[PDB]
């Protein structure tokens, strides 16, 4: 009866998928470091024993150390009885006040054709942070804005390019799932707590298609 | 060629509504009042401007005043690119202070028996926040959300001491409700006083 019905469910999982609250907090300690969790205390901000445990693929972790301080950026995929934020990556060094106020531009593209040019879309206050904590943010953007996960917007295809100093241009689906997928499934892709510096973005491209 | 659609439709409804972080937020001061808004500041939490805005039936706000501080633990309905929360009701009075227990039935047998399976800490708390540990709670426990459990139907009931008891259906909701549409009962702010708090029971059917 149709040949973009899949599509549709598609878009019908990430629309649910995207539309939460995420775990925000900053200046939090490392409690414990293992082989792909990183267990960091956020007691002080519930007033009562809570924790965030954060896991990740591996040669992650050892790139920090206990007792170090970090901010922590990541989508809930599952809730337990349990005190705990369960999330996949979204850990970022700690190194200031986090009250960064940089500018974020980018170019919104439609079917090869520049559109906008957008102004702080969204906004971060870390210096250093999540490519999970852009793409969170860009998203919600795009979906209260462009209906990108709608299923009567036409976009189909969609790819979101960061680009950092030194001709890196991060790219990534912005339809990443399948009608099945569950909200672990997608989000499992933060896992590799991917990180920009602030200082080396540059600008992002957004491209939507509709064909 | 789809099976029970329905039901699972609805469930389906719910699973997505239920499955949120809270706007849990204590001891927030009341900037603005309208007929039917809340409007409070959490900036001091956020570290930014921000706010939340409660939207409730008629005669609720002109039971508090502005300034006055209020706790706050309500589901939001819909996310903007503004710096504000919607919630539906949630609200409740901050006290100079700031025992939950109940049974279990699945097709009439009951299974758990005076267990506490959720937290509450305030002296005075909203049903949408007790509402939603329990369902959280289930949902968790016996995914009565998910299409492919044989939850169908459900009751959670409220005993509170010398008054008539309420009871909420659990599956309230149809193919076509959003977050907005399930959470608007929520609007009546109704709340219960942890002291006058007696017990609840929780029943729940798969046929």
């Amino acid at each position: 009866k149709s040949d973009s019905e899949n599509i549709k469910d598609v878009k019908l999982q990430l629309n649910y998928a995207y539309e939460i609250i995420p775990v925000d907090y900053t200046n939090c300690n490392i409690d414990y470091l293992t082989t792909h969790d990183f267990y960091i205390d956020i007691s002080s901000y519930k007033k009562k024993n809570f924790s965030v445990d954060s896991e990740v693929e591996s040669y992650i972790t050892t790139k920090f150390t206990k007792n170090q301080k970090v901010n922590i950026f990541g989508l809930p995929y599952i809730f337990t009885r349990y005190d705990v934020y369960y999330i996949y990556g979204g850990v970022t060094p700690s190194v200031n006040s986090n009250s960064e106020n940089s500018k974020i531009v980018g170019n919104l593209l439609i079917d090869g054709v520049q559109q906008k040019t957008l102004i702080n879309p969204i906004k971060i206050d870390k210096p250093i942070f999540t490519i999970q904590e852009f793409d969170f943010k860009i998203r919600q953007y795009l979906m209260q804005t462009y209906k990108i996960y709608d299923p009567n917007s036409p976009y189909i295809k969609g790819q979101l390019e960061i680009a950092i100093n030194g001709n890196k241009h991060e790219s990534f689906n912005l339809y990443d799932a399948t009608s099945s997928s569950t909200r672990s499934d997608i989000f499992k892709k933060y896992k590799d707590n991917k990180t920009i510096n602030m200082k080396d973005f540059s600008h992002f491209d957004i491209y939507l298609w509709t064909k």
